[PDB]
């Protein structure tokens, strides 16, 4: 009946991949003629994201009104050596209780240090790409990479490395909700 | 020091201007003033309930050394209701000299604008139809996303722009580029 994404940006130096995503998703439920389909930008503080080419990104919901969602989208963190560790422990809290609720948590680009340092991970193994992947083994020796793979499902947390291509993510949970049809519609409108 | 100008005609889909702006801008630290600019300079309303506020207006800008013009959705609906004072502003800039990235449906704006000097293009196979019906003497080449018309760049993309990308890098510049081309 009702399906919701909430998508957290933590910088604007890098939260494109949050918005197509999003037109990602927004798109495939056009197709699927779905009605109930609510997306939501939250950022850290609830502040505005400053982004490139001078814009700022105003959103209207707070991270902390979301006891329930569907899906979870944890963006990129930009150089976690910067930015992990001024992260807010009670996002921190409020990413592991719906994990453990059973919400979908899908980390893209460096979103992926956030699900490591929070445990989610229920086998140990992830993604990186070559900019970042060194700072994760420097960061978490005890996971291992998966060389060979840009994508990555282990139970309900599904990581994509990107930076900005996150389509065999995005159609998995596409054909998961809506179906092979939607899915194959989706795929062919990202031309992949 | 060097200028890009990203022109964002929709905020239904508009993340492809930015990962352009995230790319050029992040290769350039290894080594941009950047400004987005809407067609009414107005903010757009992007998905997931957010508003993004430009701080420059296009008009204000007589040089830039790229342009770079987004996805405008469906042309079928946005095409026509473009102000036709930004396709004289595209056609001046590429005329000082700017190179003129066009991406996915922001193709169809520098068709009709007429900077396409070789008569072909590219464009997804589902608006190729489209892109017929209103560009007749165009050729689209259907086994390319990407193509270089002089000082004029095409990507389909909707989203992997790496190509292009990294060729603008290479001639202002000469892992993380290795990153960015992985995806292509």
């Amino acid at each position: 009946k009702n399906l919701r994404v909430v998508a957290l940006a933590p910088t604007g130096r890098y939260f494109a991949s949050i918005i197509s995503s999003l037109e990602i998703l927004e798109t495939a439920a056009e197709f699927a003629e779905f009605q109930g389909f609510m997306t939501h930008v939250v950022t850290p503080n609830n502040r505005p994201l400053i982004g490139r080419g001078g814009i700022s990104v105003q959103p209207t919901a707070q991270w902390q009104s979301f006891d329930f969602t569907n899906i979870l989208i944890i963006g990129s963190i930009g150089d976690p050596l910067e930015s992990l560790d001024k992260i807010d422990p009670a996002l921190f809290d409020w990413i592991r209780e719906l994990h453990l609720k059973g919400s979908k948590i899908v980390a893209i680009d460096t979103g992926i240090f956030v699900v490591a340092k929070a445990g989610l991970l229920q086998q140990n193994k992830a993604v990186m790409h070559s900019y970042f992947a060194h700072l994760f083994g420097e960061l978490f020796p005890e996971i291992m990479l998966m060389t060979e793979q840009k994508a990555l499902i282990d139970g309900n947390v599904y990581l994509s490395s990107g930076p900005y291509s996150h389509s065999s993510v995005m159609l998995e949970i596409v054909e998961e909700y809506f179906g092979k049809h939607t899915r194959n519609l989706g795929n062919q409108f990202l031309s992949t």
